[PDB]
Parts: C-alpha cells; structure tokens; sequence
C-alpha cells in the first residue's frame, strides 16, 4: 500500500503515484518519471524552455523540520515550522543567507534537504538550477529555481529522492551516498593534517611570526602548512604581497625548504573595489543594471564577484592557480567561494550555478590531481566531485562564544554544532573540515574541558584535523588533546539523535584507530563523556 501521506503529495502539480509523466506549460516542458528505490522514490527527467522557478513537490509542512543553508557558514539545525519568524537580512552578506533571498524574507527556507523525524527529501545535484524548500502557508514546496534562464533543448533535472525509515540518520547517510553517486564525489583516502595561521594572527600575521612557527611546527605532527588571509596586498591581487611579506613563489620555496606541503589561502571569485585587477577589468564583474554589483562587504570595502561566464575571466583563473602549482602550492583553501553564484547579469545567459561551476572546475584543471582543494563559504552541492575537503560551518574562534547568537559570527560553539549536523557529509560528498583545533595556553578564553570537547568530538567525526595557533603557546595540555584525537580518527560516525533541538548529541564512530567509540557532548553545559574500546 502506499500510505495516506503519500496519496496526499503533489509531483509537479498532480497528485503523486508511480509512472511516467508530459506536463506541458505555456512556458516550459517537462518530461519526469517517478521510481520506487531503495527507501524511498526518485523523481528524475528533464526540462526545456523558461522554467523558471518551477514547482517539483508539495505536501503539508512538518511541525520541526532539519533545515540546511546552501553554504558553508550557515546553519544547519532543526526549527519550528509554525512559529518561523523572517530574519532581518544584512544588506552587506545577503546572499550567504539565501541566493534566493525574496523567499527568505517571507518564508522558512532550506537548500538541497531538508529532514523530519523518519523523512530525508533531499536533491541529488545542483548542476544547472538551485534546489531548495520553502515552507508557503503550512505547505513544505520543493523548488528548482533557474534564474529566469531559458533553454532551447531539455537539459537534465536535478533529481529528488523522498526517503522514509525510522532511523534519519541513516536515511541521511543514503542521501548523501546518493548525492555522491550522482557527482563522483571525491573521498581522499588520506586527510592531510596542518597548520593554519587564521585564528591566532588573523590579519595581523607577519612574515617573521611565520618563520618562527614554522620551526615550531617540526616538533607537531603537521604535513600542511597553510598561510591564511594577510599576505595579500588587496582581494583580487594574489600574486602581489605586503608588509614584511615576500613573493608569493619566495614563500613557497622557504616552506617547502623546510619540510612542509605549502597551502595558502585565496578567495579568488572576488575582486574587492580597489583592487589592481577589478580597476585593469572593469568588465570582468557580475552587473546590476549595467554595473558593477556588489557580491558582499568585506574588509571595510566593496567587493565585487568575477562573471564567470567570461573565457578571459576563466583564463585568468587557470594562470593564477597554474602559477601557484609551479611554485610549488599543494593545498589550496579557495573561500568566499559563493560569490562566484551569486544572481546577476552575467556576459552568458547561463544560471550562476552553471558559472559557479566552470570557474571551480578550471581551478582543479589548474592545479591537478595532486592538489588537496578545500572550499570555504561555499555553495555546497555544486562543489561535490571538485573540492576535496569543505568547510561545513561558520567560524570557530578562540572562545566559546557565550554571548554570541546562532547568526554566522564567530564562536567554537556554533562551529561546533554544525559539524555535527552535517556529519552525513563527511566521507560521502568529500572530507569534512569542522575548522580549526585551537589547543593553545594563553592569548584564549578556552577551558581545557572545552578545548577536548572541540577536538575529541572532530576527532570522533573523523573530520580535517588541521592547529590554529602560535605554537610557541600550546604545552602539555594542547600537545596531548592533539595526541588522543589523532586517535580517534578512521572510524564511520553517527550522530544518534540529528534531530535534538537541547544541544546534547550522542555520537558512535565503528572502527577508528582505537576501535569502536562513542562520546556523549552537551553544547549548552560545555561537558562531554567519551568511551573507547
Ligand atoms: O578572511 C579570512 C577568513 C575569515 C574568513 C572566513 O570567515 C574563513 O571561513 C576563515 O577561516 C578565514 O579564512
Ligand atoms: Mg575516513
């Protein structure tokens, strides 16, 4: 039998059953077929002409709902669908709250997925279109949204799949293998550990600090040494240093000189106002009536999204990251990476989900096979198959963040949390980077009880392990947490309870290096009980 919930859900506008379907509508065709797999059904097919923001399903909307913001920074957590209230949007960060943000300031709004006790409905691939909910008067409506782009041959659907089971994690897990399936995702089977710079010397870094840690870093288990934001005269102009810096190739040889894979940091679809290159290449940006549109402010300065639709734009990007390669780079952290979708006029009428795209795409070509890519602020399923790590929560930060609110500002705690409501990821569409270990003695507000709270739960995870830290500060204390969390890694996590609305999350990982385990962590008392065998 199918179930009364199921004979109650709407598959582009008719009432759901099995089979093979035409609509067609003044503007636009369909072709989509509805499958039984494995958990669930599958709609898959194609589309051609102006779709628009097209409809795929609608049933009623569940009272708590998982929700999932398209990008790395932004929550994913469970809400009350009937009491949502639309937040006041930051005119200077709109777009990593939504792409589509008109729906956002009306209506409840998830990317990709979303999930209730016993359901997971969740697109395989965003390809061409953004897929993503909208909860529009007590209705959950699942959207393909293409950017008012109009398509002269059918191009293939994003597919939706409807899972049920009791166990959502486990429903989550099976999207996510599906999700990797559609995408060749790629799964290292080696996670590189590092250090990074960002939250100890964030931009006031210096050259001479830099040297000092990287003779530190010979005593710490790191392959990776990765320079954050800092080095860099302005957004845009990677090649071009400041302070006591020196080449960015002079960089890399001393590095590389002393044992360690050079990695480094750039956010390279942005050209901030007063860059070199947005002044050289006026006509290189996304538009707004003509002109140039601002993608998000930053740095106390407009910056502006590449249009990456452009050839000369996607030539610029190869010889960049072909460039780094030569010098000897061999980790890359690509961030701020949704300014490159953002909705615009573009020199191609393509969506921005297919420019995004080309211009990851020519970043791997530029840098190979050998390349670790991880990606940061970024749009999350248009990246699996090129990154291999991704950033899957807002920044951590050398303090707890006790009175900071659930809103993308730095705090370990909200970090926190989103690693473990994105475990699913991990493993399946790439490797999880939960963010940084901060494991240092001084110059924090950390406790020792909060600094293993961080590290034995990524650990746990089997997330990126990459310090943070100047390593002249980190003792006994930072040195052993690193230890036992190394540890704990190898394993396949599950969070036991995904849809836990008090901050207490009981998670198992099978088979890490010190077998089976499971750590029991509370985010609101700061406490965790971890048991190995
Ligand atoms: O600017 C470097 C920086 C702060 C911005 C971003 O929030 C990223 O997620 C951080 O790890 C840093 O790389
Ligand atoms: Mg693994």
């Amino acid at each position: 039998p199918r179930g009364s919930h199921m004979a109650s859900m709407e598959i582009f506008g008719k009432t759901f059953r099995e089979g093979r379907f035409v609509l067609k509508e003044k503007n636009f065709t369909v072709e989509f077929a509805v499958e039984k797999i494995h958990l669930g059904w599958k709609i898959s097919g194609r589309v051609k002409g102006s779709p628009g923001r097209l409809e795929v399903l609608r049933t009623k909307a569940p009272e708590k709902v998982l929700v999932n913001n398209w990008q790395s920074w932004g929550p994913c957590r469970v809400v009350d669908a009937f009491s949502f209230k639309p937040p006041e949007i930051d005119p200077n960060w709109r777009y990593t709250a939504s792409v589509v943000p008109d729906v956002l300031e009306r209506n409840l709004q998830s990317d990709y997925f979303v999930a209730e006790e016993g359901k997971v409905y969740g697109f395989l691939s965003s390809k061409i279109a953004h897929p993503f909910f909208a909860v529009e008067d007590g209705e959950l409506v699942a959207y393909l949204e293409y950017f008012d782009v109009e398509f002269d041959d059918f191009v293939p659907l994003e597919p939706l799949v409807v899972l049920e089971d009791p166990n959502t994690p486990l429903l989550l897990e099976k999207y996510a293998e599906l999700v990797g399936m559609e995408n060749n995702a790629r799964v290292p089977k080696h996670t590189p550990t590092g250090w990074c710079s960002w939250y100890h010397y964030f931009l006031d870094l210096t050259w001479e600090e830099t040297l000092k840690n990287l003779k530190l870093a010979k005593n710490f288990p790191f392959e990776v040494f990765q320079i954050d934001d800092a080095y860099e005269k302005d957004i845009g102009d990677w090649l071009v240093t400041r302070g006591d810096f020196p080449s960015v190739e002079e960089m890399a040889k001393v590095i590389a000189e002393n044992g360690f894979i050079p990695g480094i940091w750039t956010a390279p679809f942005s050209v901030s106002e007063t860059s070199d290159v947005f002044n050289e290449h006026p006509d290189w940006v996304v538009k707004e009536n003509g002109e140039p549109k601002m993608a998000y402010r930053n740095w106390n300065k407009k910056i502006y999204a590449l249009d990456l639709s452009k050839d000369e734009v996607l030539n610029w990007l190869f010889d960049l990251f072909s460039s780094l390669r030569k010098m000897g780079y061999r980790y890359f952290k690509i961030d701020f990476l949704f300014a490159g979708a953002v909705p615009g006029e573009r020199k191609k009428n393509i969506t921005p989900i297919q420019a995004f795209r080309k211009g990851i795409e020519t970043i791997r070509k530029a840098v190979g096979e050998d390349s670790f890519i991880l990606g940061c602020g970024s749009p999350l399923l248009p990246a699996v198959g090129c990154v291999d790590g991704m950033r899957i929560g807002p920044d951590t930060a050398p303090f707890w963040g006790e009175h900071i609110e659930d809103n993308g500002a730095p705090a370990a705690r909200w970090a926190l949390r989103n690693a473990i409501t994105r475990y699913f990821m991990h493993d399946r569409f790439w490797l999880n980077d939960p963010d940084c270990l901060i494991l240092r003695e001084e110059k924090t507000d950390l406790t020792q009880k909060e600094k293993e709270l961080y590290s034995y739960t990524c650990g746990v995870l089997d997330n990126m392990i990459i310090e943070s830290d100047d390593l002249s500060l980190v003792r006994d204390h930072g040195k052993k947490v690193l230890k036992e969390t190394l540890e704990l890694l190898g394993g396949r996590p599950r969070v036991q309870n995904i849809m836990s609305e008090d901050l207490r999350y009981e998670i198992v990982s099978s088979g890490t290096l010190s077998g089976n385990v499971k750590i029991v962590v509370d985010l609101n008392s700061r406490e965790y009980h971890l048991e190995k065998e």
